[PDB]
């Protein structure tokens, strides 16, 4: 594999799109490398972290429980709801339905836990708190995913959610149990970890959160690291591209290549 810059830049050039990347170290947010990482791009998908974020600081704050059961109606549900649409009787509890939305990427899920925290308005708020002052989620699933070109609406930039996702694994914002949740739920996800997983060197610990939008959008958010441990935050996004899903997932694929082939101490 090139150097990563190197396969960065082939990648934008053969989509035609934009690419943005940070690698950060979890544990002091010491930046090893970064590419556009400071220009937004839609979040897509991987705003569901992030929102499970904030409802794992309610539950911190007493205000929430994981046990707590949502009951919910056919006519709340959105598209993408493989979890979710199998409950419409019995509902879930909120910590199902974090993990139903960051490890399966339920869509109704989401929604129902964004009316938790008061809306695309008050997960900014709680971004805001927590001293992310440019992430910003402003519409719900579906329409979240839509990545207009020049819209702020539901982006992110590389550096920001890698800053805030470090700030939730690892500050005292969220109690050592929501840390170690929030954490394992991306263990878990059953999206892309285990494809993953399965194409990495022996060795390399995985954690994730994929997303994919309009107009070529498409992302991950994840922890990687040599010898089994979480060592830093990786983040891919990618936009404004008018290629295949297939091309877009082989070009992210050659730069955590990259990335790994060339991590440096
Ligand atoms: O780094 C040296 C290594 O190079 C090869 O592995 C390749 C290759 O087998 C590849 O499949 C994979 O990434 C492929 C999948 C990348 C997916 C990453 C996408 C996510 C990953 C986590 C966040 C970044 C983006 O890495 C390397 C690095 O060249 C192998 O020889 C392996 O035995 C060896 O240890
Ligand atoms: C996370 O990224 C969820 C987005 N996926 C979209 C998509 O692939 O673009 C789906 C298909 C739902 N949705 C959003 C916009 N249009 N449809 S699905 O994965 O929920
Ligand atoms: C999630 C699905 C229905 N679907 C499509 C768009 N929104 N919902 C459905 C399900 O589990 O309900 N699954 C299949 O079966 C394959 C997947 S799917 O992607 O077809």
């Amino acid at each position: 594999s090139p150097q990563p810059l190197e396969q960065i830049k082939l990648s934008e050039s053969q989509l035609s799109g934009r690419v943005g990347m940070i690698e950060m170290d979890l544990a002091s947010g010491r930046t090893l490398t970064a590419w556009r990482a400071d220009e937004r791009f839609p979040m897509m998908s991987t705003f569901k972290v992030v929102l499970c974020g904030a409802v794992l600081a309610r539950v911190d704050a007493g205000d929430e429980q994981l046990e707590r059961k949502i009951h919910y109606r056919q006519q709340d549900l959105v598209d993408y709801s493989p979890v979710s649409e199998k409950h419409l009787a019995d509902g879930m509890t909120v910590g199902e339905l974090c993990a139903a939305a960051i490890t399966m990427s339920d869509n109704s899920a989401a929604n129902l836990l964004l009316a938790t925290v008061g809306g695309p308005a008050g997960l900014t708020a709680f971004l805001r708190q927590i001293g992310d002052n440019v992430t910003r989620l402003d519409r719900w699933e579906t329409e979240l995913n839509e990545a207009l070109p020049g819209d702020a609406r539901d982006t992110t930039t590389p550096a920001s959610m890698a800053a805030t996702l470090r700030k939730l694994l690892t500050s005292q914002r969220l109690s050592a149990r929501s840390q170690r949740q929030l954490l394992q739920w991306m263990v878990d996800d059953r999206v892309a970890g285990p494809l993953i997983r399965s194409v990495l060197p022996a060795g390399w610990f995985i954690a994730d959160k994929t997303g994919a939008g309009e107009r070529g959008a498409r992302g991950i958010v994840a922890l990687l690291g040599p010898n089994n441990k979480a060592e830093r935050i990786v983040v891919i996004y990618l936009r404004d591209t008018p290629a295949s899903m297939a091309e877009r997932n082989q070009q992210i694929a050659g730069i955590g290549a990259a990335l790994i082939e060339h991590w440096q101490r």
